[PDB]
This record gives C-alpha cells, structure tokens and sequence, in this order.
DNA sequence: TCATGTAAGCAGTCCGCG
DNA sequence: GCGGACTGCTTAC
C-alpha cells in the first residue's frame, strides 16, 4: 500500500511523524530535515522557481529549521520578503507524500475516553486536579473495545467491583441497560489503588497510543485533568508521556474576554467531538452536556441516577462506572451517523495538513494552495501584516411585509465560490482597475462597458483571462466533491419521500428491508418491492434512508463551508492571500449579480403577463430570489387544478422550460459585461410555495429581511409526502426561543400557512388557556452568558446589566455559600425565567446553567414565583404579533354583527 | 467563544421626548 | 410608550 502520514511534529531541529508504512505498520521517525525557503533573485541569474507573479527566485537551502526560522527574522530586519513555507512540518509533508494521499481508515487509532471524578467541593479544576481519578473508559477503535478502569478505593469511599451481569439488564430489572451490541466488547480492569490505575493506564496508553483523541469536552476537561493529576501524583516526567514523543506544552487559548490553558500533547491529533459538533453540525443548541446532544441526535433518553453527581460513586457505583460507559459509547453512536471523524480525516489528508487543524480554514487553505503551487515550481509570497479594515457584503432586499399566496424561489449554486471562478479572481491574477460607475448603473446595463480585454467585477477591479489562478483552479476541485455528495444526499432525501408515501398503505407481512443504496434513485424494481412491505421493514427502510442522507449532509454542507471560508479568509487579516480588493471584488458582483437578475425576471414575467413596472420579485437575499406566483396560477385558473401536486406539477413545468431559460439568457448577458472568463451563474428553481388546494391557508408570508415563513411542497426536486414549513430567522428558528414556545409557534404558523386564520384563532385561544401546566425547563428561555463579572457589583445588577447577566446574579445569591450547587459557567449557555413582583430573590428573573434541572433548594421558589404572564407575553404573544399582523390577520376573532344572534 | 466573511433581525438598558 | 444609541445575542446568507 501506499504510505500515509498519521502525525506530524516539529521539536526543535527534528520532524517527528507517525506514519503508516507500505506493510500497513505503524511507525515513528525522527528526520533532521533541512527546509528549503526563497529570496527574490536577478533575471539574469537561471532559475526554475518563480513567485505567482512570474518573478525569479533562489532557493536556500538550511542547514536546520533553527537556521532557516533565524533567516527569516533577518530578513525582516533588512526589509525583504522571506519566500516559502515557513510553516516547516507542512513543507515536510509535502515534500514527503507528493501525491494523493490515499489514507485507510481502519490502521488509524481513534479513541474515545471519558473520565469521572468524585468532588465534594464543587466542580474538579483540572488545572489543580485535587481529586482521585475514580474511572476511566478509554475505547480504541482498532482493538474494537471499551477499556475500563475503575478505582475500588478511594479517600471518598471503599466500593464492590462493578458487575457486567447487572449493567446488561433492563432499567426494571435494576440494571442499567448497557446496549447488548458492546457488552462482549468491554474489558474490566479494577485497582485497589489510584496509583497502580493510573500507571497501567500509562503502560496501556504507550501499547495503543492514540493518533486521533476524542471523547466529550476531553480537550477543556479529560485530557488536562488526567495530565495534571499524574503530574502531581508521579511528577512532569511521567506525564508527558501521554505524548508519544514525550514532548507537551501548556497552550493558553484567549478570548475576547478571559483566557483558558489546555495541554498540547505532541504527536496525537486531539478533536474534542464538542469542537467538531459545534463546527461541522449546523445547529445551534440550548445546551451541549453529552445528555442534551445524544437525546437530540439519538433519541436516547436521559442517564438518569438519584442524588447529586458527587454522591453517585459511594451510593451507586455499579451504575457510576455503566453510565461513565455508556457515554463513551454515545459518541461513537453521534459519529456513526454524523461521520464528522471520517470528515476530518478526508479533509486533513486532502490538504496535508495535521488533521487537527480541519478547525482552520486559513491554515488548510494556505496548505491546499502551497502544495498547489510547488507542484509547478511556484513560490509562495510572505505572509504580511494588515490593519483589520471593514468591507460590504451581500445585498438584502426589504420586502413589503405581507402574506404571499404562491412563491417560487431561484438560487444560484455556489454563489461566493462561482463568482471566484467566473471572474478569475486569484492573487496573482490581477491586472488592473477600471473608472467605476455607481453599482445601479451596471445592474441596470448602462454602465460603460468595464474592459475589452480583461475580466471584471463592479468593485473595479480586472483580472487576467490567459489562464485559471490558483484561487480558481483548487477552488473549483474541492466544489467539484462538494457536488458529487449533495447528489447523494439529495438522493437519499427523494429515496426517503417514497418510503413515506408508501407507509401510508403498510401491508400486512413479514419480512425484511430490501438491500440497497440509498445515495441512488431506487429503480422501478425498487419501487415495485417497497410497495409490498412491512411498517417494520419499512420504517427501518425509512431510518437507513435519513442515516444516508445525514452521512451526504456532512460530506456537502462542510465542503461547502469549506470553499465559502475561502473567500471570507481573502478578507481575514491572517490568510497569507489576504487582500481587500479581491474580497470586495466578490461581495460587490454578488450584489450586481442579484439585483441585475431581479430586473431580469421582473422584465420577464412583466413580458408573459402584458403588464408594465409591476413586481414579480418580493425579496432576495445575497444569491436567491422569491416570485410572486399568483398571476401564474390565475392565468389558467385554480379551478382547472385535479388537486394540489398538480398545480405544483405545473409551477415546476413552467419554472423549468420558462423561466430558467430567460434566467439563464440574463445571466450571459451579464457575463459578457463584465467581460467575465467563464459564465458560471446558475440559478435554479428551489421552492415551489403555496396553500393546500381548496383550503383558506395563506401559503406565506414575510415580516422583513431576514423573517419568513413557506409552506413547500417542492424542495430542490424533492416532492414532499406531506407539505414542510421552510420557516427563516422567526422565532421558532432560535435557540433562545423557549422549547414548548417554538412549539406553538410553528403550530400557529402551520394553521396560518395551510388551514387560515379561524384556525389560527382556534389554537391560541387553547394555547393561552393551558400554557401554565407545562414544564419549567420547556417555557425558559435561553442565552450565552458571557461578561458576568463584568456586571457583578457585589452580587448586584451593574450599569446596563443584560437581563440573563442579571438572573445569573440573582441565582448566584440564591445559592450562595453552598460549595456544591451548580455554578453558571462564564461563557456557556443558561436558561432564564421571569420572576413575579415580591418575590423573595429579589429581582424579576433567575437564570442556571442550561440542560439542567435548576437545584432543589430553590427549585419548588422559583416554580411558586415564576411569572406566566410575563413569560407569555414575551416569548409567545409578541412574536404571534409580528406574523399576523405581516400577515394581515388576527389570532382573536373580532366583534361583528352576528354577536347580536 | 481558538478556528473564513458581512447583513441584519429582536431583547433589553438608558433616556429623551415639552 | 416608542425610538435612537448602544450592548448582547443570534440567525441568514
Ligand atoms: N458560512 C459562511 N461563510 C462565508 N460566506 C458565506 C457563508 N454562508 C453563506 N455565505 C455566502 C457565500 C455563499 O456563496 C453565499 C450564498 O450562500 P448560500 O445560498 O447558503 O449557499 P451557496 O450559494 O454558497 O451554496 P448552495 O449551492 O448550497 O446554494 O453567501
Ligand atoms: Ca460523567
Ligand atoms: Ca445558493
Ligand atoms: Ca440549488
Ligand atoms: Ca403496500
Ligand atoms: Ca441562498
């Protein structure tokens, strides 16, 4: 096989790698290497190298990095650019692997570990580390099993071994339902001593030492607790060897309010499964505790024990070392579906670049680009100091606030990434400027005509047409994957909906699911067999079908992400391609990009209908506009419709053979003003909107930029069994938003969108009338609570106090001189509930940490002073405001004549 | 919240507005 | 009481 790398290091004037050999072995080695970097030379002197602007250089060849870094900082001293790769490990790399790496997952260590440590005295600060280890669960993905350490005896209590016979019974069996699939995987090792623990798991770590590390919150809490707490019982010595090239530093990550200290151990790739979660998941949730995430991804429930986490050792270790496991495992479940391992590994290896840096755009990007370069001999310029300057962005158009009946949506596919490409638009692929004209004159066509030779965007800046820059050309590679998944995950997505619609008419059998790929359409067969199934094999059909199209999500939504980042690195200060001009030069064509195109259609549509200066397009924003379809449907009348697919049917029809043809024609156009190298701009039909055929719903509706609501029948090519609301920045949309809240305000938005408003009218009258019996936790809202300290005035309210900051004061005092209750933690999430008049916390709100029950002590006061009224008002009743009265409707009926019957 | 970008919405504080 | 200046937070793209 094909050698890949697994780690890579610089320690002093040594790479140390981990790599995997042509045999399939894990090896290490040291290699003096001796890195090469470049100065401008004369034309005069032959040469091979040259910078992207075509200018000659030298190669200089160190005699270590020592050397080469030292040149570096002379350089600077004499005032001259230092060419290359400073950044030596990744020169290392590339001259190593010089081809594409092909990577096989199953020799690459992964683990997962999660620790537990008993604390009377508050949460355990692993920087201090003041308390026993007590359990370990360390899972290595090679070996296929979950290694357990459990510590017997302690200063906080003597315990009995832990049984894997009760941990594989039911909860009502007294057990604690450790999953059947991993009990032949666990191996069981108890200590008598945290010493002899603590030393094994060393000599375990040295045997099967981990290339990728992981687990939940181990980079903030696991791994800097484990390191300090044997470095306090054995010394530095004995725990840097958690580092297999015994080499570890303490890395101070800062803020923009405070910093924190993790432990960089060298020659292991740590990616915390909360950093990826929080990267590559697109969500935002109330709370990331391992409970809340796993329930939301899962559906598994809660891991539910008596009494405090302090206590659960000593009165329910059995269930303390099943539950440290058992969370091991949900890990592995949350990366069995969301693959964001598998997603980092493709992207670390695509790049050459140390697998835990996939965090950072700017540094895989200046390592996708190098390697790009150095293929053809090119060198890289310095990276430069720049002062952080604002730039413009998108264009968002105010929509009238109104409800819209039918609404076809158009976007263009990849937009920041296609402009790049269809303009040229690279470091070195400047060629100048042009005298620009106020942007409406270009959008509108009477612009003067921006170059006859070179390519344009309206920010006034030109680019060559000769050739593809590099921006282009590896830009274009990596949306080329990006494609390829979200063809599979729309796939799959399709697949799904006729699954659905066949769970309608079950039948009455037994049987199995039918063995096939879901990334692909099913045949006809396919279809012909699934019409014959089970609800169970069905449903099972149904859930591998959504597991696939999660698995494509990933792999297409981050690649996306990956080359959007792209272009936001072009104006970030540290990307070594940094530069204003090409940054604007793509926000500014987006902004002629849309609105030349909503002249377009307006002028379009205007034509097919006989009218004059009426408005088609209601909104846009940044690369999609929104149709009025309403003129469409009542020029063939709602009554000719058999039923609601087929008026669908129909706006699909005409979406795709007239409008996207006119689209199309609009867009050359504009590609051969601005003189650009390929025309790139397509846009696409994506939602077709409307009410249910018959029924009094308004379809849809919009509040402002930003604030929307549809009800879709057609996604992207996607026929939906049952209509989806495609609801945009309202408050059922936000994390801050109270959970039962969002609930009744998608509710109301149903009714409004399918049903009417009589609907409407029905549900908030039950709504308001029953609102007070639910849980606590679902009517609090949410916030990050960051700069407490900075409001705190001994426990009161400062100047300008947020109102989360202040229920957080007012807990705080609530709590206060109890070593034990939950602390909020500075930065995390909280939630927060309003507080009646003459209450005795003495303020009008309370926050805790959120995903958490709030503590006893205060729990049955704040459930007796919680203020319902306030809390309605706010998060319900306000919101509800908005929309109706966008929507030009009331959710309380009105007095009328009929009163007087 | 260490980690590519800008636009822009709503909650809440403080305070003007005769 | 609503709106502007401001902070804080959160989405949409
Ligand atoms: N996270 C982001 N970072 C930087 N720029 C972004 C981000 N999200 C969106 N943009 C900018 C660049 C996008 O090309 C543009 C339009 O975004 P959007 O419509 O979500 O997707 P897209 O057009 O890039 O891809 P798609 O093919 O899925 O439509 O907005
Ligand atoms: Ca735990
Ligand atoms: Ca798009
Ligand atoms: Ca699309
Ligand atoms: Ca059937
Ligand atoms: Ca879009």
């Amino acid at each position: 096989m094909k050698e890949f790398y697994l780690t890579v290091e610089q320690i002093g004037d040594s790479i140390f790698e981990r790599y995997i050999d042509s045999n399939g072995r894990e090896r290490t080695r040291e290699v003096e290497y001796k890195p090469s970097l470049f100065a401008h030379c004369p034309e005069s002197q032959a040469t091979k190298y040259f910078d992207i602007y075509g200018k000659p250089c030298t190669r200089k060849l160190f005699a270590n990095m020592r050397d080469a870094s030292q040149w570096i900082k002379r350089m600077e001293d004499i005032g001259l650019e230092a060419l290359g790769m400073d950044d030596f490990k990744l020169a290392y790399l590339s001259d190593t692997y010089n081809y594409e790496i092909k990577y096989d997952h199953t020799k690459i260590r992964v683990a997962n570990f999660d620790i537990e440590v008993t604390s009377p005295d508050g949460f355990p600060e692993p920087s201090q580390a003041k308390h026993p280890i007590d359990a370990i669960t360390h899972y290595d993905s090679i070996d296929d099993r979950f290694y357990v350490f459990d510590l017997l005896n302690s200063p906080y209590g003597n315990v009995e071994e832990w049984s894997i016979e009760i941990a594989a019974k039911l909860q009502e069996q007294g057990g604690d339902e450790v999953p059947s699939e991993i009990i032949d995987k666990i191996i069981y090792m108890p200590f008598d001593n945290e010493k002899e623990l603590l030393m094994e798991y060393l000599n375990f770590w040295q045997q099967k030492t981990p290339v990728i590390l992981t687990g939940w919150n181990v980079e903030s809490f696991a791994i800097p607790y484990v390191y300090n707490r044997i470095k306090n019982i054995f010394g530095e010595s004995t725990a840097k060897r958690l580092s297999p090239h015994r080499k570890t530093r303490v890395k101070v990550i800062e803020n923009m309010y405070g910093s924190r200290e993790i432990i960089t151990l060298f020659g292991i790739s740590v990616l915390d499964y909360i950093d990826l979660y929080k990267k590559f998941s697109f969500t935002n949730q109330p709370s990331y505790s391992l409970d809340y995430i796993s329930e939301f991804e899962l559906n598994v429930g809660k891991l539910k024990y008596d009494g405090p986490i302090s206590k659960l050792r000593e009165s329910n270790h059995q269930r303390y070392i099943s539950y440290n496991i058992i969370a091991v495992y949900r890990v592995l479940q949350i990366d069995a579906k969301r693959q964001f391992i598998n997603l980092s590994l493709d992207m670390g290896y695509y790049a050459k670049i140390q697998i835990q840096s996939v965090f950072s755009p700017i540094k895989t990007w200046d390592a996708i680009i190098f390697n790009s370069l150095k293929e053809q001999n090119k060198v890289i310029p310095q990276g430069r100091s720049h002062p952080v300057q604002p730039y413009p962005g998108a264009f968002v158009k105010e929509p009238i606030p109104n409800r819209y009946k039918y609404v076809m949506s158009f976007d263009l596919t990849s937009l920041y990434p296609s402009i790049i490409r269809q303009v040229n638009i690279s470091p070195e692929t400047i060629a100048g400027t042009f005298k620009v004209a106020p942007l409406h004159d270009y959008i509108n066509a009477v612009a003067e005509r921006p170059s006859d030779v070179y390519s344009c965007s309206p920010n006034g800046m030109m680019y060559y047409k000769d050739r593809d820059g590099v921006v282009p050309t590896e830009i274009t590679k990596v949306f080329n994957q990006r494609k390829e998944h979200k063809g599979y995950m729309l796939a799959a997505q399709r697949n799904g909906e006729i699954i659905k619609e066949a769970l309608h008419n079950p039948n009455l059998s037994v049987d199995e699911p039918l063995d096939v790929d879901y990334r692909f359409d099913f045949s006809d067969e396919i279809k012909e067999k699934i019409k014959k199934l089970s609800a169970k094999s069905l449903n099972e059909m149904l859930f591998r079908a959504q597991r696939t199209e999660v698995a494509g999500m990933t792999a297409q939504i981050n690649r996306k992400a990956l080359i959007n980042g792209l272009a936001g690195a072009l104006g970030n200060v540290w990307f070594r391609y940094y530069d204003l001009r090409n940054a604007t030069a793509i926000t500014t064509f987006g902004q002629m990009a849309l609105q030349w195109i909503e002249r377009k259609v307006n002028e379009y549509l205007n034509e097919v209908c006989g009218t004059e200066g009426e408005a088609f397009v209601l909104y846009g924003d940044t690369d999609s506009i929104y149709v009025s379809a309403d003129k469409i449907i009542d020029k063939v009348g709602e009554s000719k419709f058999r039923d609601t697919n087929h008026w669908v049917d129909f706006l699909d029809k005409f979406a795709r053979e007239r409008m996207e043809p006119a689209i199309d024609r609009g867009f050359r156009e504009m590609c051969e003003y601005m003189n650009n190298k390929q025309h790139l701009m397509f846009m696409d039909r994506e939602a077709i909107a409307g009410p249910p055929l018959g029924s009094k719903g308004i379809g849809g509706f919009w509040t402002g930029k930003k604030r929307y609501a549809l009800n879709v029948w057609d996604m992207e090519g996607t026929r939906y069994a049952e209509p989806k609301l495609k609801i945009m920045g309202l408050e059922t949309q936000k994390s801050s938003t109270p959970k039962a809240v969002q609930k009744a305000l998608k509710e109301c938005i149903r009714r409004m969108l399918q049903e009417g408003e009589e609907s409407l009218q029905e549900y908030f009258k039950e709504f308001e009338k029953e609102f007070r019996q639910l849980n606590y936790i679902s009517i609090a809202s949410v916030s990050s609570a960051n700069n407490i300290a900075k409001y705190d005035v001994g426990g009161f309210p400062g100047p300008k106090c947020p109102f989360h900051i202040r229920g957080i004061l007012t807990y705080n005092r609530a709590i206060k001189g109890n070593i034990d209750a939950p602390q909020v933690v500075e930065g995390e999430k909280v939630y927060v509930l309003p507080l009646r008049e003459g209450n005795p916390f003495g303020d009008k709100c309370i926050a805790w940490p959120s995903g958490t029950e709030i503590t006893d002590l205060i729990k049955d006061d704040v459930l007796h002073w919680m203020d319902y009224t306030v809390l309605l008002e706010k998060t319900f009743i306000k919101p509800l405001e908005g929309f109706t009265s966008a929507a030009k409707l009331d959710y309380e009926k009105k007095a009328s004549l009929f009163d007087m019957f």
